[PDB]
């Protein structure tokens, strides 16, 4: 039986709200009915607005958060298997926040703060389409010296087997993504990363490659990799020799080797080990059922940590992945069923 707190995450918390608007509030707020925007300064009393007029449905998300509870999710028992630690606001949304994290069975200890509000993430519904604003607010706020730092949350890090940042993170706090970093390389636990969004493969190169030889298992996508190949000066767009070349990379700990996984939307997951690179279908094709993409990558991970954490072989975690992301892209956001049905 897992230990409670055996995966850590730390990251962006968003309070998500889901309802069904009207065409008058999408004209409001300036919204196409399929736009994925962040936040703009028209759009800072929207989240307000949404809950007071129409009936809402929360959820705990973010992007390593929803990997955390995806992966809780699937390890099922005990609850509080997934450790989450970020920056919230010290009002009404953060408390929802808490009591959804609760709900997920999360152990989320959120670094508390008052200049920001808490982050959401609106998914503003009308018929088959989905219009989603996002504004990081507190999440941006996170302080490693108040919160990280402190024995009663640290010690939270050092009961971990696996930890898993997406690297979003780095874009926050570095420092404390470089810490629990430090940690798993000292302690040889598993260090996991992604490379999360094309940008930060442009403008956080530095902490990204200051990060990266303590990574045991990095994950992103094809178009991450493809970017991270043209910065790191890859000389290939191949992605099976992109994976190749990310796992040489520098490495701390050599009692691990670096396991890279790339997924490719509906083209196979890809996955370059120390001494081969392995493709993994995704057998999940009914495209006509995809309702919404949105944190699928977020699911991915999610089914594969729930693994990991057992020390399942490479294939179970691969096919927990895939299972997950199924399931979630069927609904609105990173959602599931009250119980998983992998087997
Ligand atoms: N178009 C798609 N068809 C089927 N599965 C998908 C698609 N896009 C994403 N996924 C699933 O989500 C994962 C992350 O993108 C993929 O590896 C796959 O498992
Ligand atoms: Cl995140």
């Amino acid at each position: 039986a897992l230990s409670e707190n055996v995966l850590f995450g730390m990251g962006n918390p968003l309070l998500d709200i889901s309802a069904v608007v009207d065409k008058d509030f999408l004209d409001k707020y300036s919204l196409k009915p399929n736009d994925q925007i962040l936040a703009e300064d028209k759009h800072k009393e929207l989240f307000d607005e949404l809950v007071k007029k129409f009936k809402v449905e929360y959820h705990a998300g973010g992007s390593t958060q929803n990997s955390m509870k995806v992966a809780q999710w699937l390890i099922q028992e005990p609850h509080k298997a997934a450790t989450f630690f970020g920056c919230i606001g010290i009002d009404k949304f953060g408390e929802i926040l808490k009591r959804k994290a609760a709900d997920a069975h999360v152990d989320a200890h959120y670094y508390e703060q008052n200049e920001q509000p808490t982050g959401t993430c609106a998914a503003c519904i009308t018929g088959g389409n989905r219009s989603l604003v996002a504004n990081l607010a507190a999440a941006n706020c996170y302080k490693k010296e108040k919160h990280l730092d402190l024995e009663r949350n640290w010690v939270l890090v050092e009961k971990a087997r696996v930890y898993y940042i997406a690297g979003f993170f780095l874009t926050v706090s570095p420092e404390s993504v470089l810490k629990v970093a430090r940690y798993a390389a000292e302690n040889n636990r598993v260090f996991t990363l992604n490379l999360s969004a094309p940008f930060i493969s442009q403008f956080f190169k530095e902490a990204l490659m200051d990060v990266m030889p303590y990574v045991d298992i990095l994950f992103g996508n094809e178009t991450e990799a493809a970017t991270f190949a043209r910065e790191q000066g890859f000389e290939t767009k191949d992605i099976k020799e992109i994976a190749k070349k990310a796992q040489a990379l520098p490495k701390v700990n050599s009692k691990r080797q670096r396991t890279v996984i790339f997924t490719q939307g509906r083209d196979d997951t890809i996955v370059a080990a120390e001494n081969d690179v392995t493709a993994f279908p995704v057998l999940d094709q009914n495209q006509e059922e995809i309702i919404d993409t949105n944190g699928a990558g977020d699911a991915f991970v999610g089914g594969f940590l729930s693994q990991l954490v057992s020390d399942k072989p490479l294939t179970e975690c691969i096919r927990a992945g895939h299972y997950a992301a199924s399931v979630i892209i069927r609904r609105t956001g990173c959602t599931f069923p009250e119980k998983p049905d992998f087997h």
